[PDB]
């Protein structure tokens, strides 16, 4: 009894965000600035050359730390073709007004990764297979919208040549808005109590029953942490790195890699200084490694052999993935809104704009004789649009704590058959991330959507919609 379908859609798999940032007072380096005394900003990908070239002579005349030139100089080399990476020079001015020192901050990544376009071709033809099994006519009705950012779009057009300028930008509805900023920040402050000191799992907010408390979790990561360290150092000083992976994808190379690491170690290693904003990187790119390092992800964190023969090795990395994922589920989902009213004011603020769409778009599609419509949008309007959903009192079949993590790929559903299903999809996730079967392509396949509601009466889910907009 299909009648028409809304579906928003998140993007597909990008890389970590990433950066590398040093002072330097060589006159080399200051004259990267060409006079300037404030920030430049490099982003002309021949500009970045000849900063790249200031590099090298650097190495040949002694100017900086060279072990650090090296670092940027061989990330830059890898990184200076991609959109998004830039070059930040802050130059530091003494009592005189004189360039003293400048720093160099070097930016990369937040690109949708060579996987995305697998991932995003599937869902293309199955979708394509659904509609071609439900009803021909939806494909000459298809329309599909995508935000302003380059990984979002680029999901959505490999998206649309599966399926079958046909995508319409829509800043207003899908890009981000500065208006739950102002109030993210006050609940972004709320959460740091919430981890330290022994705060008993607070209200449910999202955390296992058998898991001790928040606090103790985090200890033992940072313990976890500085365990792999050690190793790393250790894989580092003795064997030889460059052997211990033959792929490298999306020019990573293993000092790219370390530096990711190396981060993140420094950032895990006191329990007392734990920044819950960075519980979201740890896990950002303990996915990315195990989905597009696991080789050297294995050796370069192998301890090597401890007496007995085929003993398990992985077991304290194991044991990072599974604590790094209970801090993922009760920090990141919750800077969205701890209480309801913050769920529900920070959910308003991000996508009211888009639900008054949706409503009318299932509005035009019952009087209409059956269409679809895709938005493509970034990771956070996909938690905020659900949040209007549970909040609006309608009866669900699935309790908000339940439902899988909103992965790359993730999709809210809103069927029109008169009645309105609502079915979700965690995207392309594992619950295996360390023992998931990988191709050469690092892909992983999506998982089938699932019901959120059953059939519910079209003119009943529009009182208690239109009710939450006061
Ligand atoms: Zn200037
Ligand atoms: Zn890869």
């Amino acid at each position: 009894v299909f009648k028409g379908l809304a579906i928003i859609i998140r993007h597909a798999d990008r890389t970590p965000k990433q950066k590398f940032k040093h002072s330097f007072t060589s006159p080399i380096f200051i004259s990267l600035l060409k006079g300037h005394k404030e920030e430049v900003v490099i982003r002309n990908v021949n500009d970045l050359k000849i900063v790249l070239q200031a590099l090298r002579i650097a190495l040949d005349e002694k100017a900086g730390n060279p072990a650090k030139i090296k670092v940027l100089a061989n990330a830059l080399e890898k990184k200076l073709n991609f959109p998004g990476t830039k070059i930040q020079l802050k130059p530091v001015l003494n009592k005189e007004n004189e360039v003293e020192k400048v720093q160099f901050i070097l930016k990369w990544g937040g690109e949708p990764t060579h996987s995305a376009k697998y991932q995003a071709t599937e869902l293309g033809e199955q979708m394509r297979q659904d509609f071609d099994l439900l009803n021909k006519s939806i494909l000459q009705n298809i329309k599909i919208f995508s935000s302003s950012e380059r990984r979002v779009l680029h999901t959505a057009q490999y998206w649309t040549r599966a399926l079958f300028d046909e995508i319409s930008i829509r800043k207003d509805l899908l890009d981000d808005s500065n208006a739950a900023k102002d109030l993210m920040d006050k609940v972004k402050k709320k959460l740091k109590p919430l981890l330290r000191e022994g705060k008993e799992a607070p209200p449910q907010f999202a955390w296992p029953s058998k898991m001790p408390e928040p606090y103790l979790v985090i200890k033992r990561v940072v313990e976890l942490m500085n365990y792999h360290k050690k190793i790393m150092d250790n894989n580092f000083a003795k064997k030889d790195v460059n052997s211990m992976q033959t792929r490298w994808c999306t020019s990573e190379d293993p000092s790219l890699f370390k530096e990711r690491w190396d981060k993140l170690f420094k950032e895990f290693n006191n329990a007392e200084k734990v920044d819950p904003s960075k519980i979201s990187e740890l896990y950002d790119t303990m996915k990315y490694d195990a989905l597009h390092n696991r080789q050297f992800l294995e050796n370069i964190f192998d301890p090597g052999s401890s007496g007995q023969f085929d003993e398990p090795r992985f077991m304290q990395l194991r044991e990072l993935y599974k604590l790094a994922k209970v801090l993922f589920d009760f920090i990141c989902p919750k800077e969205y809104g701890i209480s309801d009213a913050e769920k529900l004011d920070i959910g308003l603020l991000t996508s009211l704009p888009l639900a008054k769409q949706i409503l009318n778009d299932i509005g035009d599609m019952k009087n209409r004789e059956p269409a679809c419509v895709a938005y493509f949008t970034k990771e956070s309007h996909i938690y905020t649009l659900l949040n209007i959903i549970y909040e609006s009192g309608i009866p669900m079949r699935i309790a908000r704590n339940a439902l899988p993590e909103l992965d790359y790929l993730s999709q809210i559903t809103f069927e029109l058959y008169h009645s309105i299903r609502l079915k979700m999809s965690p995207g392309c996730h594992t619950q295996d991330p360390l023992d998931v079967q990988l191709d050469d392509r690092h892909y992983i396949s999506c998982i089938p959507k699932i019901s959120l509601t059953k059939h519910l009466d079209m003119d009943y889910v529009q009182q208690k919609l239109r009710n939450k907009f006061t």
